[PDB]
């Protein structure tokens, strides 16, 4: 078995290679060094400065440059002992700086060791290249092993979650967050792969359908972006259900924040959702015409980015898969026709060209596109038409038709296309749950795959939402950690409420006084309100009045929020519209009556076609509240997915790119946090082992251990605070271990 077999791929690909030497001796060297910046402008850069002279206060050190400087002792980023280079859990490090953390991540990454623990977290750095560690053979090795037993790995956290479920009869959760392209979705699929293996139907029908859902969701909710060729344009919470026996009984999927806008617009080089391209590459020459299908270059919705294909991707071939998956989960052939018809029609509606000329309102000179949409949708063109350009509107009394100009007409068409697509996605999800979900379930393991904090060039309503969710998840973490401590130091014999996250949280979601969303909702009821009134109202209530808010020196359309991960500047353009998310009623009417059986559902099912009516912000707050409650009932696990750089290249781990993520994701906080206490809390039989020699008394594997522990401390004649005697482990403060290991034989 590979765990013991230094020749196995397990050893190869998952562990830091070992030689038959054990020496605390081999390790040995005669000097002591540190972490510095060869230019304080760029601080994430650092070099190792050999300390040469010491004082009492500071420390002089030699540079890579050859030069020599001086630092404060209380400003020192002390380099851990080389022995530590590559440890599996950074919680093991003596000095817990930032460069110290990055260094260990890097040393590992240079060895292709992408997974590392950091206390509670499992850190995973995208390698941007394939690493064969996800085979069934790799699966098998993880089975039933403790975290301390095997190398860091997603499979590992998954197994721990599963045994805890079974053991504690407690539900579990895995929170997988981080930047686009960090490896969130990849890792999530592995979690499910692993679960399906260790808990499914021996070689499964359900298992396959559960497996087959992703690809259905991915064709519809995934798209190529500059950051990822297969970006998830929606968030999700996957619940894997089990019976009391521990076997998979079902599953359920919750989706969030689907990027509807992408349907009608994609940035340069980007792509619209995958399905569009698959549909047009894989339908038969015969389904096309049937759908009046042509090429992407012939569609407005697909010929604007300039990108219509992905390197290493066969849209026609990926379409088989999708269609296949639909078949497995159980989509009727006719259910499938309709899904494709919708996609097609949406493709047609974008092809509609409004012209003005005539007077002031828009007009449809050519009805080619219109007709085609109507056809495939199973709707009556003149109505659609009428609904698009001349929608009836209330004047309280007056239900009267308005004649839309070209732009207004266009936006409506767009609003229509977006509704169609989001409702469709909704339906797909429901339909899948319908098949997979269990009413009757004993336990569950839930997997949250959603982005981490979003701080772009342009931050809008959607970034606020994701950011809000992130503040809550970050608060959950901190709290959790706080608790894992409160009752627990009180386990191995150790000593000794309000969140800093609350204010930010309150600023956004508070009811009284009203926070951003409430005022946003308020402004939403007045039809005649604007981005300006809105932004005016926010500044009015929070400028110089709320500490987490900032009114810009100059911009009149943005505001800043001091988030966990730092300040984020938001722009309010279109927020009223986004909050209401309007669709002309006649449009609804047009479609409520549709030949198409799938279409009817989208407009006829209040579960699909309607919000509550609550606002988009109200609904978001609500679903965020439901999600957390659930989480609150689980034993959680945190995975931090990191991109090594912004270029999608392997072998390029950029200190700035990385640290920034470490800063924003809570990895850096937790560290410094325990940093304060007693992080190093070693095992007795574990210290005397590597440290029986540095003491003229102590021998290797003995019985009276904690006593033996006393020895070296004695021989080493150490002080009452750098260390702590705790029933099981010897708690060591920071650098205690460094210095210690830093002694002679
Ligand atoms: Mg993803």
């Amino acid at each position: 078995n590979p765990i013991h077999d230094r020749t196995s791929d397990y050893h190869k690909y998952l562990k830091v290679k070992q030689g038959d030497s054990d020496l605390f001796k081999l390790t040995v060297s005669d000097k002591r060094y540190i972490w510095y910046n060869p230019d304080p402008k760029e601080r994430d850069s650092y070099e190792c400065g050999e300390i040469v002279s010491e004082t009492s206060d500071s420390f002089t050190f030699k540079t890579v440059d050859g030069q020599d400087r001086q630092v404060k002792k209380d400003d020192a980023n002390q380099r851990n002992p080389i022995k530590f280079d590559g440890v599996e859990d950074m919680s093991e490090l003596s000095y817990l700086n930032e460069p110290a953390v990055f260094h260990n991540l890097r040393v590992r990454y240079n060895q292709d060791l992408i997974y590392t623990y950091s206390g509670l977290f499992l850190v995973a750095v995208n390698p941007f290249k394939r690493i064969p560690i996800y085979t069934q053979e790799m699966v098998d090795i993880f089975k039933g092993r403790r975290r301390n037993e095997v190398a860091p790995h997603i499979f590992a956290i998954s197994d721990v979650a599963y045994r805890s479920m079974l053991d504690d009869r407690q539900n579990q959760s895995l929170l997988i967050t981080g930047e686009s392209g960090a490896g969130k979705t990849e890792n999530t699929k592995k979690v499910i792969q692993y679960l399906a293996s260790v808990a499914g139907r021996n070689q499964g029908v359900l298992e396959q359908q559960i497996l087959q859902a992703n690809p259905i969701l991915e064709a519809f909710g995934n798209a190529k972006t500059t950051r990822n060729n297969n970006s998830s344009r929606f968030g999700k919470f996957i619940e894997i259900q089990f019976n009391n026996a521990g076997f998979i009984s079902g599953a359920s999927i919750q989706s969030y924040l689907l990027e509807k806008s992408r349907v009608v617009f994609q940035s340069e080089t980007e792509r619209n959702y995958h399905i569009f391209y698959q549909l047009l590459a894989g339908a038969t020459a015969e389904e096309k015409k049937a759908l009046h299908l042509a090429g992407p270059e012939s569609f407005n919705y697909l010929n604007q980015s300039g990108c219509v294909d992905i390197k290493g991707v066969s849209d026609s071939e990926e379409f088989k898969i999708t269609r296949q998956a639909m078949d497995i989960v159980g989509f009727s052939q006719e259910e499938q026709m309709s899904i494709f018809k919708i996609i097609a029609g949406i493709l047609h509606l974008g092809n509609i060209k409004f012209e003005k000329g005539a007077g002031e309102g828009a007009v449809l000179k050519d009805k080619t596109a219109l007709n085609a949409a109507s056809t495939v949708f199973g709707v009556n063109p003149s109505v659609l038409e009428k609904a698009l350009m001349e929608p009836r509107i209330l004047a309280g009394r007056d239900l009267v038709a308005q004649h839309l100009n070209v732009e207004k007409s266009s936006s409506s068409r767009d609003a229509l296309v977006k509704a169609l697509y989001g409702r469709l996605f909704l339906w797909l999800v429901k339909k899948i749950n319908n098949v997979l979900c269990q009413e009757r379930k004993a336990y569950f393991i839930g997997v949250l795959d959603i982005s981490g904090f979003e701080i772009f060039k342009v931050n809008s309503f959607e970034q606020l939402c994701i950011n809000y969710t992130n503040e809550k998840l970050q608060q959950f973490f901190n709290h959790h950690m706080f608790k894992l401590e409160q009752e627990e130091y009180l386990k191995e014999k150790i000593n000794w409420f309000g969140l800093d996250s609350q204010a930010t949280i309150d600023l956004i979601d508070g009811r009284q006084p009203p926070g951003i969303l409430a005022l946003l909702d308020e402004q939403s009821v007045f039809p005649n309100a604007t981005d300006n009134t809105l932004i005016t109202k926010l500044h009015s209530h929070f400028s110089k009045k709320n500490a987490k808010y900032e009114e810009p020196r100059f911009s009149k359309t943005e505001f800043g929020v001091t988030h966990y991960a730092g300040q984020v500047m938001y722009e309010i353009q279109d927020w009223l519209e986004k909050n209401k998310d309007p669709l002309q009623q006649d449009l609804e009417l047009c479609f409520k009556d549709s030949s198409d059986n799938v279409v009817t559902k989208l407009f006829n099912d209040p579960n699909i076609a309607s919000r509550a009516f609550i606002t988009v912000a109200a609904q978001y707050k609500e679903q965020l509240a439901s999600l957390m409650a659930t989480l609150e009932t689980t034993n959680p696990h945190f995975v931090r997915c990191i991109i090594p750089n912004n270029k999608q290249l392997p072998a390029k781990l950029e200190d700035k790119v990385v640290l920034d993520q470490l800063r924003c994701n809570g990895v850096l906080e937790g560290i410094r946090i325990t940093r304060k206490g007693f992080p190093n809390r070693i095992i007795y039989a574990d210290f005397v082992k590597r440290y029986y020699l540095l003491a003229p008394n102590v021998p290797r594997d003995a019985e009276d251990s904690q006593k033996a522990t006393d020895a070296v401390l004695k021989h080493l004649n150490i002080d009452p605070e750098q260390y702590r005697f705790g029933i099981t482990k010897i708690f060591f403060r920071a650098g205690q271990l460094a210095r210690i290991e830093e002694a002679r034989e």
